C-alpha cells in the first residue's frame, strides 16, 4: 500500500522528534521541553505536556518491542500487519486523547487554527498548510477543535487505508 507507507512514514519523520533514529522514551521526554520552551504558549504546560507524554509512550508505543524503542523498519513490519486485524485498533489510536492535551498550548481544553499552525511549525511546516488537516478534523463545526474530532480524524488516518480529507492529519506528505 502506497498510501499507508506515505501516511505512516508522515507520522515517523514528523514524531522522531529527539532524532537518535527511534520512536522511544526520549522522544517524549525531549519533545515535551524543546515543546514548551520554543514557541508562544501558556508557561504552565510542561509538567501537562510531561505527564500525556511519558503516558503515550508508558501505556501504548511501549507495547510494540515490549520496552526498548522503535526503528522505521520495526515501525512499518509490525503496523502494517497488526492494522488487517479488525480488533487491534487501540494499540494504534491510543496516541490521539493524551496527544490531544499535549497541543492544547492555550490551556481551554479546544485547540484554534493558530495553535495547530504553531505546532507545525515546531515540527518545521508553513503555517497556511495548517487549514487542510484543521478544516477536516472540525466535524462538529465550532471553529475548534475538540476531543471527539481528535480521536475520529486521527483513527481515520491511522486505521483506514483510503485517501479523503483526513489522510493529512501531519502535514506535508514524504
Amino acid at each position: 500500500s502506497d498510501l499507508w507507507v506515505q501516511k505512516m512514514k508522515t507520522y515517523f519523520n514528523r514524531i522522531d522528534f529527539d532524532k537518535d533514529g527511534a520512536i522511544t522514551r526520549m522522544d517524549f521526554e525531549s519533545m515535551a521541553e524543546r515543546f514548551a520552551k520554543e514557541s508562544e504558549m501558556k508557561a504552565e504546560h510542561a509538567k501537562v505536556l510531561m505527564d500525556s507524554l511519558t503516558g503515550v509512550w508508558d501505556n501504548f508505543l511501549t507495547a510494540v518491542a515490549g520496552g526498548k524503542g522503535i526503528d522505521e523498519t520495526t515501525f512499518i513490519n509490525s503496523m502494517k500487519e497488526m492494522v488487517k486485524n479488525p480488533e487491534a485498533k487501540s494499540v494504534v489510536e491510543g496516541p490521539l486523547p493524551l496527544f490531544f492535551r499535549a497541543v492544547d498550548t492555550n490551556e481551554d481544553n479546544n485547540i484554534s487554527r493558530d495553535e495547530y499552525g504553531i505546532f507545525f511549525g515546531m515540527l518545521g511546516l508553513d503555517k497556511t498548510m495548517a487549514p487542510a488537516s484543521f478544516d477536516a478534523i472540525d466535524t462538529n463545526n465550532d471553529g475548534l477543535l475538540s476531543l471527539e474530532e481528535f480521536v475520529i480524524a486521527g483513527s481515520d488516518f491511522f486505521m483506514n487505508d483510503g485517501d479523503s480529507t483526513n489522510k493529512v492529519f501531519w502535514g506535508p506528505l514524504v
